[PDB]
């Protein structure tokens, strides 16, 4: 049976080729996760169809209805067989699906517009002139809410009370906010996205400071899936053989623009 | 039955306390992995016994005999229930035991004597006056042997043919060699150990450059063990709650001897 892969349209993980109207099926798309899906399938010996997650979401359980959205939802309700995407390995997700070991590492990080006199989280925490914030909901916002670290706690109390709101609706809005705010806004987002944008025109942003936490992206299959074991071994082999590092370099830097 | 934990005496992971003689059982020991064991056990609801791996090894399969040694071996052959140690998640190990998601990230990194004019692997590869090497067997050596990366290929060829030998038998030997070599020896080792040593007296070494690869330490259980599921969930909760970062900072930096 053909394996149904769910993934998400987000550069540079999955894009539609410029000539996509000339192509069919899996060949319409390109990117990091497109290449990885190919390697995973080759190493596990399956045929697959790439599909884009219906609701454009990653995977969250609605606190009221208990329903899972996004790619995780597509796995647990049987719409797809495997998710290959920048999907963070988290406890609540691990409880309902299986994750491979991580294929990429990342953490919360600071994006500034080039020129901004900020080099770290401590720098942000001790001032208020350069506003800074996060997505208006999600794990990053929650990281700050629950932090007991002095710097991060100070950043959190600043963010919640700051006027006007320092929170944004989408990461795209956050990046745009940095870019148009004339050095007066910094945005807190995944290091992977931060590092990618730094290599996109007009090359006006920069990742600064170390990551504030650590996590990884993992390939997700449903509990008891016949694919889980082989997929996991595949990730480790690709890492050990240098392929994941080669793939990140390809999509972030060789194809960079700055 | 009380869970049998196997681990290895390696600082700052597991250390005998200075007054260990006045103590008994698990209380004899301290370190990152001792703290981690307590938190894993707490969240999973089991009591445990910390035991030290009999043969002093991590886990490799002999090519000829095909026996697994070290902590992996103790799990594979049923001598221990769980391994909690700086044990790298690797493909060959993953095939014979179960691993939690990683509790610590790391990679191959360069240690220099403070003052050595070297910032990267590429720097090392382009010259010979500063000799450089690694453990004389194991994954870091094999990483270089098999690499297709031009720079690492060049370093492997250099290392294999360099005289006198640039390899060392142990980590301690490697560190001692860097420190006593007046800047003419650099040592390739795990970033985690590199970072630790930089915070130890006499504060005469430093980590330089990015890591050359990426991997993680994982909590290991025998394949199919009922402990695997809860232990993995525990690791994830501890990471997301900030505890793993807290333990790292505690043992590497709060207890560091070279200051901020
Ligand atoms: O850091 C956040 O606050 C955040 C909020 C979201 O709504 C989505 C994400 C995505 C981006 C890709 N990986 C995350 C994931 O897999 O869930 C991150
Ligand atoms: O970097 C090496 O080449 C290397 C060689 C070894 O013989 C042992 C180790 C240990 C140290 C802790 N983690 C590794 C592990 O889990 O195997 C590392």
């Amino acid at each position: 049976k053909t394996v149904v892969v769910t993934t998400i349209l987000e550069s540079p993980y999955v894009m539609m080729k410029k000539n996509h109207e000339m192509l069919e099926g899996n060949e319409r798309y390109e990117g990091y996760c497109v290449d990885l899906a190919a390697e995973i399938a080759k190493h596990c010996g399956f045929k697959y169809k790439l599909t884009i997650v219906g609701d454009g979401k990653y995977g969250a359980r609605d606190a009221d209805t208990k329903i899972w959205n996004g790619m995780v939802g597509e796995l647990v309700y049987g719409k797809a067989d495997i998710a290959i995407a920048p999907l963070t390995i988290t406890l609540v997700r691990e409880e309902v699906i299986d994750f491979s070991k991580p294929f990429m590492s990342l953490g919360i990080s600071i994006m500034i517009k080039k020129g901004t006199p900020i080099e770290s989280a401590e720098d942000l925490s001790k001032q208020t002139e350069i506003a800074y914030g996060t997505l208006d909901s999600g794990s990053t916002k929650e990281f700050f809410r629950r932090s007991k670290i002095a710097v991060f706690d100070k950043m959190w109390t600043y963010m919640r009370s700051a006027e006007p709101s320092v929170f944004v609706r989408t990461t795209a809005e956050g990046v745009a906010r940095v870019r148009k705010s004339k050095g007066k806004y910094a945005y807190l987002l995944e290091s992977t996205m931060n590092e990618y944008i730094e290599q996109r025109k007009p090359c006006d942003t920069m990742k600064v400071g170390g990551n504030l936490d650590s996590k990884g992206y993992g390939i997700a299959t449903p509990k008891g899936s016949s694919l889980g074991n082989a997929v996991n071994l595949a990730v480790l082999k690709l890492n050990e053989q240098g392929l994941l590092d080669k793939l990140k370099n390809k999509w972030w830097y060789d194809k960079g623009e700055c």
